[PDB]
């Protein structure tokens, strides 16, 4: 029931998010590992208290090697896995770049506006491809051989799981994408009109899809609660964005494409 303009948009959407989408990670190589053996950094403290979540490493010989981080004791200890979730942050950077520059859509906005919806969207979109690999009964982002076990209160959490509870398609998951990523009132978008028109269009093709192939009850005002997600996705978007700046300012970590993306310009 979509039309065929709808149906050739979900295709290239699905196939972009085919190419540069590693669900297997076998690509995350080289990356750094937790060592072997005053009001700011009382909030840095409550920032980092999220990030505390254990390491599985499961290798091609069947080894299996497990970090569990420290506890909060009022040092340095907090920012033991800041160096290597910085590698798998920009890891999932490099794909979400990827992931737009294969989009016709993307491709043909001005390269000014290319960049400014890449910024604001980026951690955005980056979420939204964790989600396809978390285990909700587990708790444990999936990612390959690496995974990333918890050791609802704390808003990225229960977006996670309630994300997950709406059991979504492929193809909503990239229409997801794809609204976040064309957001028209990103900081600095100039072709805010057309930007809107094409957001529009993903949107209205996610509500065609979700009524021709979901009749079911509980699927009754789906396309709704998507787009409250999203809404709740780019409040988490900024507050975690502050939670970086904070840390950043008194713990260095943020790698060179990471400082691209929110703007620190390293001077
Ligand atoms: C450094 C890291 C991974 C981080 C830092 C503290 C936390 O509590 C969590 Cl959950 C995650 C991060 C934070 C915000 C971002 O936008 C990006 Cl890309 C990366
Ligand atoms: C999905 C994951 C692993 C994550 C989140 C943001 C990132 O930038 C990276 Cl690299 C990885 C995560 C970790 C701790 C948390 O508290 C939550 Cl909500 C989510």
């Amino acid at each position: 029931g979509l039309t065929e303009e709808q149906r050739m948009m979900i295709r290239e959407l699905m196939d972009a998010q085919m190419k540069t989408f590693d669900t297997t990670f076998s690509h995350f190589k080289n990356f750094r590992l937790p060592g072997v053996l005053a009001a700011k950094w009382s909030q840095v403290r409550k920032d980092l208290c999220s990030l505390k979540v254990s390491l599985q490493l499961r290798g091609e010989d069947g080894s299996v090697w497990n970090y569990k981080p420290p506890a909060d004791s009022g040092g340095k200890e907090i920012f033991s896995l800041l160096p290597h979730m910085a590698d798998m942050s920009t890891y999932m950077f490099k794909g979400i770049i990827s992931f737009a520059k294969v989009i016709s859509y993307f491709r043909d906005l001005p390269i000014e506006d290319q960049i400014s919806l890449l910024k604001g969207a980026a951690f955005e979109l980056c979420q939204l491809r964790f989600n396809t690999v978390f285990n909700a009964e587990t708790g444990t982002w999936e990612c390959g051989r690496l995974s990333y076990c918890l050791e609802l209160l704390e808003p990225m959490l229960k977006f996670h799981y309630m994300l997950k509870k709406l059991q979504l398609h492929e193809e909503e998951y990239v229409l997801m994408q794809a609204i976040s990523l064309f957001s028209p009132d990103r900081p600095g978008v100039l072709q805010h009109r057309v930007v809107d028109q094409l957001q529009e269009q993903f949107a209205i093709t996610l509500k065609s899809y979700i009524e021709c192939n979901r009749p079911q009850p509980a699927h009754r005002f789906l396309f709704l609660k998507i787009m409250a997600m999203l809404t709740e996705l780019r409040s988490i978007n900024a507050q975690h964005t502050q939670r970086l700046l904070r840390i950043q300012d008194i713990h260095p970590f943020a790698t060179p494409l990471m400082q691209e993306l929110f703007g620190i310009t390293g001077s």
